[PDB]
């Protein structure tokens, strides 16, 4: 059975990563956006749902689960879906810049705000993806996310967070806060995960050297053949 | 660190500065209601809202956090708010028919009826004022506050509760109830303030005699100069 990460464990197989195995940040996140995607459509396949093409708002955080929500964007514009993005804050680096623009070219729309009222994203969007607040977050929920947060709790469409529940406490989790339906954990799962009530919860990240998975104990599962997800249980 | 009162020591020292020290009701129900108004424009000043003046929604119950929520929202008017209240249940004392008469001179109106579903305070009300019950409830919520309360907790947009969150237990709380963006503790904090979740918590009602303080150890910190609030942490 899988290990569930602390905060610290996790930065340090991110620290590993990028210095020791010297994995670059564009690779990663390619690979975590991909793997996001392709956990969506498992769960919620395009077929499964009443509008065709399915519609999903991503909404991006300000650091790297945003940057892995504009990566999960544009594939799940070439799975069959038909994202919008809404990015409020978005940091001037040309990884992040890049993204944007690759989105934009695809017609992928980024909206100027973010509707004001839970109904009103459940009847535009069938799926929400919450690529708000990654691991490394500690917080505190400055605007606008504290009020986007607050529109989120109240949807009655499913959330889909990317590694964790943005809000959430790392290790402790929130009674109080969103309550996904999908939550896709990345590399491998964080405590909070434990607190996770959700009908889904994918594995994704699949690009651990065997050796870091062996000196972090990970007991990562057999993906299965050609496959970048796997369900946990 | 600041004490936190049972729901016995809080009836003693209100007890003792109507009795003991001979406050009148009048009195600490205005230094009461101004902090709570003091403290929602330090935390929501009207610049940073989107509608100018800014909307409030104030609830007031049967007892003496009504009292409050109609003193708070007459300082709240001349903080350039844009008050209404809804005051279903009002004593015929004339401490309270005072308090009416002031605010509806001021152009502060009193609804007939408490909006039906959530999305419609959103969307009139920036911010709704949570004056509903006090300390000494135990209870039971009788309607008309049932159903408000059932309203109050899908709202989207903040609330202020003014002593304790209008539901909870006083010294254990409620997770299932409503949770406020922001408390305002009057005198000191009570119990149930422990499971507070909100961004805001701020100490009022700065009318504590140094001996009453040191007679219940309250470790009240130092109000700035001349402030009648302090956000605690
Ligand atoms: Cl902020
Ligand atoms: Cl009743």
């Amino acid at each position: 059975a899988v290990k569930y990460l602390s905060q610290e464990e996790a930065q340090a197989v991110d620290q590993e990563l990028f210095n020791e195995y010297q994995f670059s940040v564009d690779q990663l996140m390619e690979l975590a956006g991909l793997s996001c995607a392709t956990a969506i459509a498992k769960a919620y396949p395009p077929t499964s749902m009443s509008k065709s093409p399915p519609t999903v708002l991503v909404i991006c955080g300000p650091g790297n689960n945003g940057g892995d929500g504009l990566v999960c964007a544009r594939h799940l514009k070439l799975f069959g879906y038909q994202p919008t993005i809404y990015y409020p804050k978005r940091p001037n680096k040309p990884l992040f810049t890049g993204l944007v623009t690759q989105c934009q070219k695809m017609d992928i729309p980024f909206l100027g705000e973010m509707p004001p009222e839970p109904m009103m994203v459940d009847e535009l969007y069938e799926l929400v993806v919450d690529a708000i607040f990654g691991f490394s977050f500690k917080g505190d929920v400055r605007e606008p996310f504290h009020s986007i947060l607050s529109v989120l709790s109240g949807l009655t469409v499913p959330i889909a967070s990317i590694d964790i529940p943005s809000g959430w406490d790392v290790e402790k989790g929130n009674p109080s806060g969103i309550q996904p339906d999908l939550l896709i954990s990345l590399t491998a799962p964080k405590k909070s995960a434990t607190h996770f009530t959700g009908r889904y919860h994918y594995l994704g990240g699949r690009f651990v050297p065997p050796a870091l998975e062996k000196k972090y104990q990970l007991n990562l599962p057999s993906y299965p053949d050609t496959e970048c997800v796997y369900r946990l249980q």
